């Protein structure tokens, strides 16, 4: 079937090469289908007689999506990047080019010039004075669900409503940059290859620089490089770019993902939360015109102030059998974990156990936007310890519809404290932990030069785009998501 | 003697921890030194009496850069992200905080509040009414690339380069967005490395048991978007080259790539010189720049010069017939002492002669056009002489700044060029491209005729900031 159609289109191309240049590049496109549809949307004012009288001429090109051959005259529909428009073709006007049109195929790229009119059913149409083939298609367009991702180039053609998700993705990132730029944050670029993978607990990709005989790591986060800039005196910086994770086969998580990270000297996690909900809410209003969105069935409103809820309080609310004393009591939390069927390791302190209970019993219930605050120090190796209870850190994670969207904290700038935590992570990696951090001596050295007290932030841009576009799957907001071979 | 200095500072930190929270984070910085200097630059209006009388109070923090103790009174200088300002400290006003200040070290991060004044020497100064230590420094200030975090401190002039770099990229995005190009993100890991002749980094996805390549270019993914009908796209992001040891080159570098359906290299050259010129005006206020001792004017229309004519101008021994005669070009190469390879056809030999005798003479902005097909595997062949392609490279001050062409959209031609590349990759060419059957498939669905472009962002920033080394426009260059 399909292999027969392809051969037939190659025979058409073979005859095309004998008549001349089969792939010409000398057509200047000037007009866009969607801009014309908007300009002439009022069919009461722009009747067929009005459009023909106006004398407007257009010069367009697009992919041939449909043909209606009536005999001496035909209709066609083309699609460019902005939308679709009808064409009206008359053999008495177009002559040999009308004969050519009858032989073209859906998928061919054609160019057309002419005036405007409106069909009997109200559709804006080009009255074609001249028409020509620019690119012969050799593969017919489709009339599995994984082919939309292994062939994004096909799906953008036949599901053109998906284009709007990617356009909005671009507007979201641009709105975020304007919001930050207007607040005098400096956008910076830091390396994507690191000597030591740091700044997140994730398994990295490794690569090799052959000339230097040097192993390198694709970054899991830019955090430790960005705080070196804070030390240097770039006191308000951000970066929006890729991180890399070398983890399990997942349909919900891509090995490449886009994060915005930001560092503001002299802020705490209180001000960083303010900033986080401010930029998310304002970007939502800029690209959607309001603060409400429907995501995965949930009706989310970003307008009201986000909730701020301690992790231990949220755990106790959802686990009434846990007392306030139990929250820092490792033996009590083991009992609850066993009771909740939560697999535990012997290296887990009370803080890790509390996080496990939070993940199993709390986080799926956080639908409306909620900052969960004050994470235990055991699970927060880069966050500043709280002044009043050093078993906790001044940290937060933002959840929307049960999903983590951002995380930030008052930054640990005490080099001796940071070195100690680095050493506990090196001890944790020896116990079979593939995600424990490494000791980065050069970063300790930067902190020894002195870093201002600072607040830092990461926003998951892909999940932010999923939320604001109402996309349930990561694969709908990435142009080329990774697919298994 | 530095390790003893570190020990003394650590002892000071120990005493600090004994007195309270040594690393506090409860200071809300409100004012910036560089903005106060601008606001009060007019010392005729803003005498000491007018500053002290206006009642302005500031609240700022910065790194302690200098101290001058004069008994009961002292001067100090601090530096934040915006510049430097002087502090005036009186023991009669600050009490115990003055005693603490005399113990502080250059490099410490401190916070201060007070009014403003001006010294006898005309310097804007904060009359400190309250001062406190936020971060004790443990390492004395003295590198430039091994410790950018030190050089940004003591060479604050370098900050302006990186600020201007961010403004250049921002102005480029605005110029392209205002012309309805869509900024996209394509993968940085590829199944097949393509889009440039460069040795790639390889990595491995463990769970999928699959080898991947860090991209040398996004080109083949961007053109798949053209096929999909995203007809005006651009991307500004990293490429990765696993090349040899070089101080002039960095294994990571930033490129802007753009694809415009229904353009040729003529219109892409128009676009290229327009965006460069307009971005220069936006960040520099004009079109002239001094770069590595050369005075460059981006204002006039860029020269457009064929490669073969430029070669013959600088090598008059080379005839018109010679330019497509492999044996004649081999003789010229030997006479010019250019080392070459037996697999080089006339087109590659012409490029080698261009690189050796022409490229370094191209000071004022010059598009060199019409590259041989042998060295242009993704460029559309010329309709009248298919030994050449409709391609250009932009040179300024002897350096390549951009490259673009009318795009090859003929899938059968593209597959043949890939097949020649594969034969070379088996002949000992680590930079020969691979066959990408999925890209060919996308072209078989049909791509509009298209023009494409790559601009070297790092070199553009070097040009527009007058920086002679790429290490001066990269925050963390590879060392
Ligand atoms: N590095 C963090 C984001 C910033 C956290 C605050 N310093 C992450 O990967 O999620
Ligand atoms: N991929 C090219 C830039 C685009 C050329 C036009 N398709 C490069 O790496 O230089
Ligand atoms: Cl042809
Ligand atoms: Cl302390």
């Amino acid at each position: 079937d399909e292999n027969k159609l392809i051969a037939e289109r190659r025979e058409k191309l073979k005859a095309l090469r004998g008549q001349g240049i089969a792939y010409p590049n000398d057509f200047r496109r000037e007009d866009f289908a969607g801009r014309l549809q908007e300009e002439f949307a009022d069919a009461e004012t722009w009747t067929a007689e009005a459009l023909e009288g106006n004398g407007r001429q257009v010069k367009m090109a697009g992919r041939l999506m449909a043909k209606r051959i009536m005999g001496k005259a035909s209709f066609a529909q083309i699609q460019d990047e902005s939308g679709r428009i009808q064409l009206f073709l008359q053999g008495a006007v177009l002559g040999d080019a009308y004969t050519a049109f009858k032989g073209w195929d859906v998928g061919d790229i054609i160019a057309v010039e002419g005036g405007l009119t409106r069909t009997k059913t109200g559709e804006l149409s080009v009255k074609a004075e001249s028409i020509r083939l620019l690119t012969k298609s050799l593969r017919p367009l489709p009339d599995d669900v994984e082919q939309r991702y292994r062939q994004r180039y096909v799906d953008l053609i036949v599901t053109p409503e998906s284009r709007a998700v990617f356009i909005k993705r671009s507007k979201i990132i641009r709105a975020m940059r304007a919001w930050l730029d207007n607040r005098d944050f400096l956008e910076v670029e830091t390396p994507m290859m690191h000597y030591i993978p740091g700044g997140a607990a994730a398994k990295p990709f490794t690569t090799h620089h052959n000339a230097l005989d040097l192993d390198l790591y694709l970054r899991v986060a830019p955090e430790l490089y960005l705080k070196r800039l804070t030390v240097g005196g770039l006191e308000r910086v951000y970066e929006i770019n890729r991180n890399f994770r070398n983890e399990g086969v997942s349909t919900r998580h891509n090995p490449e993902f886009t994060m915005m990270e930001l560092y503001e000297a002299y802020a705490t996690y209180n001000e960083i939360m303010d900033l986080t909900e401010g930029v998310i809410r304002d970007v939502a209003k800029a690209v959607n015109g309001g603060t409400e969105v429907e995501w995965d069935g949930a009706k989310i409103d970003l307008g009201p102030a986000f909730r701020r809820w301690r992790m231990d309080e949220a755990v106790r609310h959802h686990n009434p059998e846990i007392s306030a004393a139990d929250c820092t009591d490792r033996d009590a939390l083991l009992r609850h974990c066993e009771r909740l069927k939560i697999r535990v390791k012997p290296s887990y302190g009370w803080g890790k156990l509390l996080l496990e209970i939070f993940e199993a019993t709390v986080e799926h219930t956080l639908i409306q936007p909620t900052f969960i605050t004050d994470h235990p120090v055991e699970v927060s190796p880069l966050a500043r310890a709280n002044d009043n209870d050093p078993g906790y850190t001044d940290r937060f994670e933002l959840f929307v519809n049960g999903k983590e969207l951002a995380n930030g904290f008052s930054e640990l700038n005490d080099p001796e404290d940071q070195a100690q935590r680095f050493q506990a992570q090196v001890a944790a990696k020896e116990g079979g932990d593939d995600e424990a951090m490494h000791y980065d001596a050069d970063y300790i050295r930067a902190l020894e030069y002195g870093m201002a007290p600072t607040g830092g932030l990461g926003i998951g841009v892909d999940r932010l785009v999923m939320l604001l576009t109402g996309s349930s799957s990561i694969r709908d907001v990435l142009l080329f998501p990774y697919m298994r071979p």
